[PDB]
């Protein structure tokens, strides 16, 4: 016979006990939203805690990720598999519940969140895989997609640059399932953020297109409850909540406070809470009318098996749409995409063509389109450079049932919205602008790596070899920063067949994203046998070679192959024994086993010779130290390309003199 | 004779016959945008062409870089050291006009921009300089610090996310003399942008608190200068124009078309434009009576005599605070910084501490605070974690004379309006987050260094160490980003002596900035003769060592120099010959003398073992193919730090078994 302060008590009550166990974490957050979580898990969130994989399930989002006891607690209440032990060994190694959300740690967790704003992009990815979900599979009387996506967000998210372009987005967009609740706490770590942040934030997101419901009492239960029953209500606008709380609400001496952020309570003042709260259990003890009372299984088993009815009716009438539903939302290949790809290898290699790897990039997408329905890419405010668009393109705010997003000018929102589509379900995203811009989004690259995600990134524009836009454009070193990055997989084609096999690689590439690195200018084709046709997807190879132990090894990546070759041509035809490897990925090279290694970087040679057109330091890697690397070391010019790469060094007589210092 | 008309066209002509001339680069937004510029710098810029270094000039940036012959044509016809022959150079090699402005390679040019964003966020960063050098100098009768700050801006610049950033903070600071210019055209590249952006930005930037002044006919000179007068009357609020201009006006087949946004218009299309604009001049033919209206040559020395004149009756009233000012301005440090400084660092080395290096930080900026008023520091939301703040700070939303900045939760744009405010002259910034959220903020690292801009970066919490909050906040890869990116100082100290010396050489460098690498947790204060004192700032030096040739080298920075210090003593114990040298800036050793660079690792020593926690691929470069690395190769884990470093092989037992591989 709990009310509804006492439920939404529990959720404060774990969370400052957990966090008061570990002796670390945000107690604050999630005392401050624990009415507002009742009422929308309780009274309107779609899901089951036995299925976290139901493919129709609301979405939530914790875009404050710091309050993480917030939605542990949420998950332990209402039925998921999380039991009790786990929230007793929160931020403790290897426990189901770290110190910020993990995707794939834990029974229920839609996303990774932490870095501040990128939870709300996530998010809008979310509602905007629904939305086009929906106009893909639905039919008339068959309305299988239908789903909301709600978010958690506070100060830090508003703050950050990401939630202008993401919300900017979503009102374009027009995500009427989206409805995000903010936090407003008024608290910040340095304080009262007065002294930094005063936007008038609703008039903010009125400009962006939202509906927003000012002067929400976030710990008045019937107030959140009217105000999302609005939002719902509102169609054709995502929806943002001004809920009014009280950071650390409960604790009589650090509510309101900074204090209540990011540190326990203390003993002291936990006792003191829990008598202002009236909770009078135990740490980690809940009684059995609570969890009755919050507990989802049987309403979530019920709700899931009413959507697998209407699922069943559907295939029925539609089955090969219902095939391609299943399919999708499995993340799995069509059955013959293998070998249709590999066919499209074959014939570049058997036809070659000097084209910019980014024409290569555009032809596959072109040859894989058909295959890939799945396919939701995009770039920013790029396509005519970038090269993304094929015949079979569809802008989705033309056509909400297409493929393609015009992201406009937001790097960082569009990776992490990428991100959210990815971990939606039902689509394989891909995401585009130039190579140096990719430092505007740095965060989201690494988010999709750490969470495991599929997403392939087409970055072109690669070097010094764009020209005349200058140093500000040029990358130099941005590609060694992302093949430093733990499971990015980064690919530098030399050629067409190589960019086909790195496409092949990235939309096959289940459990990680995958960065194209792509030429402006035109690119030589190489030769290849079959055997080394095959062996491009082990990101390095013997493209040239000698009998005997080679004198000198030339590794080279993407533009610089050309060149590599044709100093090779020079010294073998002086008698010396040369051999080239192309290295398109040093991830995937790496991750050969030390025979394979051995045989194309034998130990025995080490007279070798980096060719690349970007930051020399990281090719000591496969060099060492008595070799030699011609690189970059500087910024770029404002030049005419084939200036630029005379002026850096990149020419045949350059290459051989640097080589032959080696002999 | 000539109208305004005539006097902006001359802008559209010389923009349009540049890019044809170079067959590369962007005549749409100068053409579009000629009007504005054409009012703006007749009537309302305070400059000196004959000194575009003058302390009191008013600031211009044109933060749509691509427009970037807009800024050629304005500095050549009001007389800037920047000749006709010039801008027939226009993006060819050496020339000094590249392809996006250039700080630097340009008379007049104020930053560097191309990267979309980040010139507005420099300007807000001007302007904060402004007004904060106003109230720290300017005195009754001698206000000898009034200028204003201009900016262009796009819908690129717009869509940006670090718009909302810097211009949100713009309105919290009342930034009065920030006139910003939308040049509201309804283009990007990929076509019409209502596509993909369709915020009431006036309504937004009005939520922000600045004052707008909407639909504003950006072709009618009447229109455009009321529209500025109205903003300069408005003291307490930065203002916002909106301009609807037609993108590549003149043009009667691309006018208003993505073809004029940055391909040239074509030999045809020029001719077209000549008639359609009544220009009857040859390419690169201005005649003298337009030279005339534009020259600013007699009215900008004039105003800079009576700024001379008005400074020296200040500087006769307050002497002391005159010669701080030129001192300042000039960039220079105090006469006795470089000994007070040295004492400081002797005494640390002397008196032992076991701190953490972000609070040997804060200690250093607490000893070089009183040394250095020039200082203007601050954190993104984080002053309690990164120790940003000494007895001195005074935050500037509190105290317009203070010297410290509460930026909130906006790392991009602190990072980048620090670039402002290093360009501006004045002031030393200092900027501070989490080492992980300078991914946030990469490209305005890049900025600085590419821009040559002293500014020191404090990056707490730099790895594992930091425990509990997990992989989304434990930097492993970062510091390898900084450590390649050219002309960037990366330090990091592993003790508060080294924190010190670092300290000092950031605020020491003359052309570029300076990363800090700062520990949560505490670090051991090592011991060091005067030679090994006086080392640290050559980057590398020998910490341990044995008699005569080394048999293995250990290479140690920041927290796990104590770790590769253990080691050693396990080993000499043995009677191995070991060294260890510590490696705080691998870029200061770099520039080392080769026979300093071979005492610390000789070349005849192969068996080298780094141990830092961080990415281990970095080390290559130093260890070679024939070493050992101690480093991550994975992300982080939720847990105790003591635990994390023990579960990713940052033991004693781990380095002394990789070392005794080697030998
Ligand atoms: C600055 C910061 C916080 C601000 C929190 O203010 P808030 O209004 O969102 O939250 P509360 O009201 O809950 O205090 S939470 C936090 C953390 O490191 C922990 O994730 N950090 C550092 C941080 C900085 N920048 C980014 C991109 N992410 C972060 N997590
Ligand atoms: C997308 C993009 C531009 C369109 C900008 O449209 P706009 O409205 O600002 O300008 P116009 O009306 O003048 O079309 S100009 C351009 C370049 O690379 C060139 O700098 N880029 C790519 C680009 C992407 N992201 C960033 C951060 N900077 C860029 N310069
Ligand atoms: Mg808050
Ligand atoms: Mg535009």
């Amino acid at each position: 016979m709990s009310s509804r302060k006492e439920l939404a008590n529990a959720i404060r009550a774990l969370s400052m006990d957990a966090v008061q166990k570990a002796k670390s974490g945000h107690p604050g957050a999630p005392m401050g939203m624990a009415d507002i979580a009742e009422v929308l898990w309780r009274d309107f969130l779609k899901h089951n805690p036995q299925n976290p994989s139901w493919a129709d399930r609301d979405r939530f989002v914790l875009s404050n990720g710091h309050g993480s006891m917030l939605i542990y607690s949420l998950l332990h209440l209402t039925g998921y598999d999380l039991p009790m032990e786990e929230l007793k060994n929160f931020r403790q190694l290897h426990s189901k519940t770290p110190g910020h959300p993990e995707v794939g740690y834990t029974a229920g967790v839609e996303t990774t969140t932490g870095p501040l704003g990128q939870g709300i992009a996530n998010a809008v990815g979310m509602a905007i895989a629904e939305k086009t979900l929906a106009a893909q599979f639905n039919r008339p009387g068959h309305d299988i997609v239908d789903h909301y996506t709600y978010a958690f967000m506070g100060d830090g998210c508003m703050m950050e640059g990401i939630s202008h372009e993401v919300c900017s987005l979503a009102g374009t967009l027009k995500l009427g399932k989206l409805i995000a609740f903010y936090d407003d706490n008024g608290i910040s770590i340095d304080g009262h953020v007065e002294g930094w942040f005063t936007d008038d934030t609703a008039m903010r997101f009125e400009a962006y297109g939202w509906h927003v419901i000012r002067d929400i009492d976030g710990h008045d239960a019937a107030s959140i409850k009217r105000a999302v029953e609005e939002a719902r209500a509102v169609t054709d606008k995502p929806s943002l909540l001004m809920c009014k709380t009280i950071i650390g609400f409960g604790s009589p001496n650090k509510a309101g406070t900074h204090d209540s952020h990011g540190a326990p309570l203390g003993d002291a003042e936990i006792a003191l809470t829990r008598e202002q709260l009236g909770w009078k259990y135990a740490p980690f003890e809940i009684p059995s009318e609570i969890y009755a009372q919050w507990d989802a299984k049987e309403a979530g088993q019920a709700k899931e098996s009413a959507w697998n009815e209407k699922f069943a009716a559907y295939a029925k009438a539609y089955p090969q749409e219902a095939a391609e539903f299943t399919r999708r939302m499995k993340g799995e290949m069509p059955s013959d995409f293998d070998a249709k790809a590999k066919e499209f290898i074959a014939k570049l290699q058997a036809n070659p063509a000097k084209i910019a790897s980014r024409k290569a990039s555009q032809n596959a997408i072109e040859a894989f389109g058909p295959l890939l329905p799945e396919f939701l890419g995009g770039s920013a405010d790029l396509a005519p450079s970038n090269l993304t668009l094929w015949s079979g393109s569809k802008a989705i705010n033309e056509d909400a049932a297409g493929n393609y997003i015009h992201y406009g000018v937001r790097e960082f929102g569009m990776t992490a919205i990428a991100n959210g589509i990815s971990l939606h379900g039902g689509f394989l995203p891909y995401t585009s602008t130039f190579l140096m811009f990719v430092e505007y989004a740095r965060n989201a690259v690494r988010m999709a790596a750490l969470m495991k995600q599929r997403q392939v990134m087409v970055y072109t524009h690669d070097s010094i070899g764009l020209g005349e836009d200058g140093p500000t454009h040029q990358p130099v070193e941005q590609v060694a920063s992302l093949r430093v990055t733990p499971n990015m997989s980064t690919w530098r084609p030399c050629d067409q067949v190589e960019s086909a096999v790195a496409w092949k690689y990235g939309v096959e590439r289940q459990d990680g994203p995958t960065a194209l690195i792509l030429s402006r200018q035109n690119l030589a084709q190489q030769e290849r046998t079959e055997e080394q046709l095959a062996n491009i997807a082990r990101g390095g190879y013997v493209l040239k070679d000698c009998a005997g132990q080679p004198e000198l090894i030339f590794i080279a990546t993407g533009s610089e192959v050309e060149l590599a070759v044709a100093a090779y041509e020079k010294l073998t035809a002086e008698g010396v024994k040369a051999r080239v490897v192309s290295m398109p990925s040093t991830d995937a090279f790496d991750k050969q086993d030390a025979a394979y290694r051995e045989s194309v970087l034998p130990k025995a040679v080490t007279a070798r010779v980096a060719v690349e057109a970007g930051i020399a330091d990281y090719w000591y890697k496969y060099v060492g130290l008595n070799g030699a690397i011609v690189g970059m070391t500087t910024f770029g010019e404002s030049a005419p390309a084939e200036l630029l790469f005379e002026e850096f060094g990149f020419t045949v007589d350059n290459v051989v003199a640097k080589a032959k210092e080696l002999l």
